[PDB]
């Protein structure tokens, strides 16, 4: 049996920064700032979670599926940005 944190009033926690994909707590970037994979929607994805999505993934946020961007520890991939095309018709979302 447990509750969460010691003492009465809870301590800074369960904010959300904690990645959702795997769970691990989204640490800090190579510089120090908070590592926020996706900001547009706000999908909590650690470092080893964002890169992949672009490495082997599809390069589209699994929450909003928006255009990505070369991060600190994320080398460019084949599908970062494309040019306007005659492909219209939003099948899903
Ligand atoms: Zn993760
Ligand atoms: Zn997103």
């Amino acid at each position: 049996g447990s509750s969460g944190s010691s003492g009465p009033k809870p301590l800074k926690n369960l904010d959300g920064q904690f990645c959702e994909i795997c769970g691990d707590q989204i640490g800090l970037t190579v510089e120090g700032d908070l590592f926020v994979a996706c900001n547009e929607c706000g999908f909590p994805a650690c470092r080893p979670c964002y890169e992949y999505e672009r490495r082997e993934g599809t390069q589209n946020c699994p929450q909003c599926k928006t255009r990505y961007k070369r991060l600190r520890g994320s080398p460019r991939v084949e599908g970062d940005e494309d040019e306007e095309d005659i492909d219209s018709g939003p099948s899903s979302g």
